[PDB]
């Protein structure tokens, strides 16, 4: 059975999108295939996010993938939470818990908090992205009172594309007005390089400073640059390479056609498409499961438009957004089990730092089976040589 | 001439909707007289806010005014500043410079920093409300670096309101 679902996609990010397609064709089963309606649009328009969606709340799909802006979010959650459809993305989570919101982007702050209280920080400096969000800024700050933290906290998004070179050497001075060896960025992977590349700039990469990048994609970024600057660089990494499941989708992914597939013959994969590739796993598991449970929801455009007054929706897709939630598969980012209110659960972080010879793990975090580190490398028992300084 | 207006105002906010008819009252010359579509709708579901604009779209009014909730801020922003309709609101400015946004509110972050260099504070709490935004935390943490100021900002928006008496 061909089910119609949601293609939303941003423009440029189409090696996500070629990510999509390989789980189109991993994933495609002879019991149904799916229908994507696919749409190359802007995401910073909720105009043209809404004439998207409500032509495809036209087609009647069951079950819509797409990214979100900041902006973006409350139209999403004002219509998929009325409209009754279920949504999955791998965007930065949601605060409120709206229904019909399925989010593939694991909750990066308790990990982040639980990192400054193994490095035990007292004062640093918090650059951030006001793109996603500010609730990892909230997230600093109530803990900032808590554990008597001087969080220096400055956007950074402000700044126009056009002059971005002679603001950061105004930035970075100003940091050292206060001289912080301490900094968390929280950027994108192309903001994260153009700062790191501003650090660059000024030089003040060498030992003494540490660097925390507060985003899935440790590997995403330029880890070769200053590999050897002498700063300590650490962050999160969700895409664990060493996992044969992660490798034997890397054996398949870099043999891929560059040309017919952008960005996918590259050994390194963004985790944005990391979760994309996850999330076509979890939407056919669920289709699995809806047609084990025979729960037949054959739409026509009975939908239609979204300006119906009022607008009822037909209640079957509450279930679906249930069975949704009731997926419980592996990935490419570990477990994926679901709340009741789309947030991913029974997860595992993993801490990578960046050495000499590259990232490096020290160990993992978990959401109640909390920061881990992890050693062996000797598997103990040796004599202990106790370092005596003086 | 009868001029199509937009009409939307939230519901429990019918002081500001009476002080509305008192300037429909005042200010309605011999020239024209305004047509007011009232929807008293909720804000915070865009949704609701969307079918109020699109019937008022439908109208084809002229100007629009009303509130809007941080939620609903990036739909009509996204809306008034595609389809060239202005909208006009008391509500807490928009911190990008969206066109076909006329916002009676004045910005008061410079008062508001001017008024701590008055008193001359160096550590104070911040309690906020997360529902205006967060532009007058980030105008005051730009400046807490600036002139070195331990700003202890914590959110009191999270807080349910059933047990908002223990928290």
């Amino acid at each position: 059975n061909s089910i119609q679902i949601g293609g939303l996609f941003p423009r440029g990010a189409d090696q996500e999108y070629s990510a999509f397609r390989v789980g189109m064709v991993q994933f495609s089963t002879s019991e149904f295939r799916l229908t994507p309606h696919i749409d190359n649009l802007e995401v910073a328009n909720s105009f043209a996010v809404t004439n998207a969606f409500c032509s495809q709340f036209s087609r009647g799909v069951y079950a819509i993938f797409g990214f979100y802006d900041k902006k973006s979010v409350n139209t999403i959650t004002s219509f998929c939470g009325t409209l009754h459809v279920s949504f999955i993305t791998p965007s930065f989570p949601t605060d409120g818990t709206h229904p019909f919101v399925i989010q593939m982007r694991p909750d990066l702050k308790g990990a982040l908090l639980s990192l400054i209280e193994y490095y035990q920080w007292d004062k640093f400096a918090y650059l951030y992205d006001s793109d996603r969000g500010l609730s990892t800024l909230q997230a600093v700050l109530d803990s900032a009172a808590e554990k008597k933290w001087q969080v220096t906290a400055i956007n950074v998004g402000n700044i126009n594309n056009d002059k971005k070179d002679e603001t950061y050497r105004s930035l970075f001075q100003d940091l050292e007005l206060k001289k912080e060896r301490r900094v968390i960025l929280d950027c994108e992977r192309d903001k994260v390089n153009d700062i790191v590349d501003q650090v660059i700039t000024i030089g003040k990469h060498v030992k003494g400073y540490h660097y925390i990048i507060a985003n899935l994609g440790f590997t995403d970024g330029d880890l070769l640059k200053i590999q050897f600057g002498g700063a300590e660089v650490s962050g999160f990494q969700i895409v664990d390479y060493d996992d044969s499941l992660v490798s034997k989708f890397i054996e398949r992914w870099s043999t891929l056609e560059e040309k017919e597939y952008p960005g996918a013959h590259t050994a390194t994969i963004k985790y944005t498409s990391a979760l994309t590739y996850d999330a076509v796993q979890v939407m056919t598991e669920a289709f699995r499961n809806l047609r084990k449970q025979r729960i037949e929801i054959s739409r026509r455009g009975n939908a239609g438009d979204c300006l119906a007054n009022p607008a009822v929706p037909w209640g079957q897709g509450v279930e679906i957004e249930r069975a949704l939630k009731q997926v419980q598969v592996e990935g490419l980012s570990g477990n994926i089990k679901f709340d009741q209110n789309g947030k991913r659960i029974n997860y595992t972080i993993n801490i990578m730092e960046l050495k000499t010879n590259g990232p490096r793990k020290i160990g993992y975090w978990s959401e109640v089976d909390k920061m881990v580190l992890t050693e062996d490398d000797t598997s103990g028992l040796e004599q202990k040589t106790v370092v005596v300084t003086t």
